[PDB]
């Protein structure tokens, strides 16, 4: 089901697909081949399924953490750029899309969660997690709340779990040791207990998801939320007077978000590798290609140095870079998806009272290490 002569791109629904569509149109305008951009639900799970058949998109966008597993299944072409092109992007973004010494994708953007706050309702954001219960009780007196964020997805809670010492896989020599997993140590247990105490004492609800939290913030019902740059767009249309700052510390330690590098990989089963390379290197990864996407939903701190130089004056980009620096670049090993599924279950079970914190995280460590 090759087709040929066209490009099909999958990208997640939260990202600037309509912008990327613009960039596709221009490529189609001066090259003649059509580019259809789609955003299937559950594309990152679908990809290893369809592309296994020899079908699916020519180009697949997702954070880099999924890209080791795809590479291990031989689903991605090795990419090949001259030293000149490589010099156009930041080096650490290349490291993230290397699997077994090979490059498996092009880096586009560096993503890190920030604290987003309603300046009108809250001139100074808290410096610490510990001062959030008190802040909530003040605000509830006026029918507002302190903080709502998506609790269904472990990506949003990880920064608190990691803060006092939790980790995914220990980095040994050049390897991650997949048997040394830090989701059940004292640091992780401290962080998840805190969150669970926030819910027990009605400072937020176990059921809050991405939509609930986004609506509460953008209507001015909650003073704070935790999200990444793709969310800024929807806030601007609400005209809420917002700032974007460092995440609060916990026990004196910085919150530590897992940093994701938005990457684009070429399906090894594509009859269109050359057209794919062309589109990416010469259309998308230019100041003009990147701004068209950014205009639709912001990318974050972008991998292309020339555009980042223009973006870096923005205090939002500055905050994004400050949280990224306190955080850690995710592994891209195949075991990352196993990690995520276990942790997701642990958080949801702990937050809902189905399990104690200690039970939840012990299960997760057992599930991850086999
Ligand atoms: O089991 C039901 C759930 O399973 C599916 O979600 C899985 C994904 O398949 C895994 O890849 C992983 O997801 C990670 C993701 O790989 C990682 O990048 C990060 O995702 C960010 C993204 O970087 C960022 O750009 C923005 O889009 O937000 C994403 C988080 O929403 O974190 C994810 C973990 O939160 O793990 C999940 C299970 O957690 C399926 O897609 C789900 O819809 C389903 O709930």
């Amino acid at each position: 089901k090759i087709e040929e002569g066209k490009l099909v791109i999958w990208i997640n629904g939260d990202k600037g697909y309509n912008g990327l569509a613009e960039v596709g149109k221009k490529f189609e305008k001066d090259t003649g081949i059509k580019v259809t951009v789609e955003h299937p639900d559950k594309l990152e799970e679908k990809f290893p399924q369809v592309a296994a058949t020899g079908d699916g998109p020519d180009i697949i966008f997702w954070a880099h953490d999924r890209f080791g597993g795809y590479a291990q299944s031989g689903l991605l072409a090795e990419i090949t750029p001259d030293k000149a092109f490589q010099d156009k992007l930041y080096p650490f973004t290349w490291d993230a899309v290397r699997y077994n010494g090979k490059l498996i994708a092009y880096p586009i953007a560096v993503e890190a969660l920030s604290l987003i706050y309603n300046k009108d309702l809250l001139p100074n954001p808290p410096k610490t997690w510990e001062e959030i219960p008190a802040l909530d009780k003040e605000l509830k007196a006026k029918g507002k709340s302190a903080l709502m964020f998506n609790l269904q997805e472990p990506y949003f809670t990880w920064p608190l779990i990691a803060a006092d010492g939790g980790y995914a896989f220990k980095y040994e020599n050049g390897k991650y040791d997949i048997k040394d997993v830090g989701v059940d140590n004292a640091g992780a247990k401290a962080g998840l207990t805190f969150l669970v105490d926030l819910i027990k004492n009605k400072h937020m609800n176990a059921d809050t998801d991405y939509s609930i939290a986004e609506a509460a913030f953008n209507k001015g019902e909650t003073a704070m939320t935790i999200n990444g740059p793709w969310a800024w767009s929807n806030i601007d249309t609400s005209k809420v007077n917002y700032g974007v700052t460092v995440l609060p510390t916990f026990k004196g330690q910085p919150s530590k978000p897992f940093v994701g590098v938005l990457s684009a990989g070429i399906n090894a089963a594509s009859p269109n590798k050359e057209l794919a390379k062309e589109f990416l290197e010469n259309y998308l990864l230019t100041d003009e290609g990147l701004e068209a996407v950014n205009k639709d939903k912001p990318l974050g701190a972008v991998a292309l140095k020339s555009y980042e130089e223009e973006l870096a004056k923005d205090p939002r980009i500055a905050a994004t870079m400050e949280n990224a620096q306190k955080g850690e670049i995710m592994p891209n090993i195949p075991q990352m998806s196993a990690f995520w599924y276990a942790v997701r279950t642990a958080v949801i079970n702990a937050a809902s009272g189905r399990q104690t914190v200690d039970e939840a995280l012990k299960d997760a460590q057992t599930r991850i290490t086999k």
